[PDB]
């Protein structure tokens, strides 16, 4: 089997991407944020505290003939940005782009934090990291990908995120028309439950490439590129007037600037992030100070290759017995 679904930016800044997902019988279609940095499939639901729902589409398990309460199971998750959600658990049929899993754990939110409530476009998350991070207790549950894997033509999924445009998540096959050149594969550590890999270095603009190992995670659910302070300082030093603002919470730059590209290494290969991808626009409406798309990971504890980096590439998440990650230009 295979599946293929279009993923669409939620706003003009590519702050996140949503992908339609069919849950239950008859299908209830919710727009979920596919997150390779977490391992819970959770949704706004008929059980979500009413004051915490503001425009989202909800899953109503009582209207699904295939829904079953997973008795005694609860879940609770926090994310790197301090947002959180929690609730109980159903199993139901879940389909993505024509690929169907029966008996998938669908985590129904009873509570969500304000950031989720305030984002009307995101109806929940679909985690695609390793199932060892799944938060369901007392019986940990598998991700959609792990459940699907044995049925897939090949045990892989791919992320092809667009810049200010739709893109694609494919399951079970590699679309050889979707990238240029060759895919370079690199080793993954699953020790922390993430798609964790080591970049071979970086360049700023047309500058020379610095060979240096940068350990980080491929995370479709994080908007920006978070790298060590040394690397980030070297980037922003090439933008006149750029500075780190403690009050704003990161590097800002004059909106009149033309940003340089940023290159990262994947083995001997190179992925180039165009300067435009690094512009996240005015810090507040009407401001001439713009927010940068490359920020320090110093306060986080891990480097994160988020959407800013990933959308410059065609990315293969290879879930073979020994997982690997592949990157191609496109």
């Amino acid at each position: 089997s295979t599946g293929s679904a279009t993923t669409t930016p939620i706003d003009s800044l590519d702050d996140a991407y949503i992908t339609p997902v069919q849950i239950g019988t008859p299908a209830q279609t919710l727009n979920l944020d596919f997150d390779t940095g977490s391992s819970d499939l959770w949704v706004f639901s008929s059980e979500t505290t009413a004051s915490e729902v503001d425009g989202q589409t909800i899953y109503t398990p009582s209207k699904s003939t295939t829904a079953k309460l997973l008795s005694g199971a609860t879940w609770s998750i926090s994310y790197g940005d301090g947002s959180s959600s929690s609730g109980d658990v159903y199993t139901d049929t879940v389909s993505v782009g024509g690929l169907t899993v029966t008996g998938q754990a669908v985590e129904s939110a009873k509570k969500v934090s304000s950031s989720f409530t305030e984002d009307s476009t995101i109806d929940g998350l679909l985690g695609l990291a390793f199932s060892t991070l799944n938060t369901v207790s007392p019986t940990q549950q598998k991700t959609f990908f792990d459940n699907a894997k044995a049925s897939l033509d090949s045990p892989v999924f791919t992320a092809d995120l667009g810049y200010h445009a739709p893109g694609t998540y494919n399951f079970g096959f590699i679309d050889t028309t979707a990238y240029t050149g060759s895919i370079t594969y690199t080793a993954v550590s699953t020790k922390q439950g993430f798609w964790e890999w080591t970049s071979t270095g970086y360049a700023v603009g047309s500058g020379t490439f610095k060979s240096t190992s940068i350990d980080g995670i491929a995370d479709t659910g994080t908007t920006l590129l978070y790298l060590p302070a040394t690397v980030v300082s070297a980037y922003w030093a090439q933008v006149s007037g750029a500075k780190s603002s403690s009050s704003v919470g990161g590097y800002v730059f004059p909106c009149s600037a033309t940003l340089p590209s940023f290159t990262f290494g994947v083995g001997s290969a190179r992925i180039v992030i165009p300067g435009d991808y690094i512009d996240f626009g005015p810090i507040s409406t009407g401001s001439s100070s713009c927010f940068g798309g490359i920020q320090s990971s110093a306060g986080i504890g891990i480097n994160i290759f988020g959407d800013v980096a990933l959308k410059a590439a065609f990315v293969v998440f290879n879930g073979a017995t020994t997982p690997t990650l592949g990157f191609a230009s496109k």
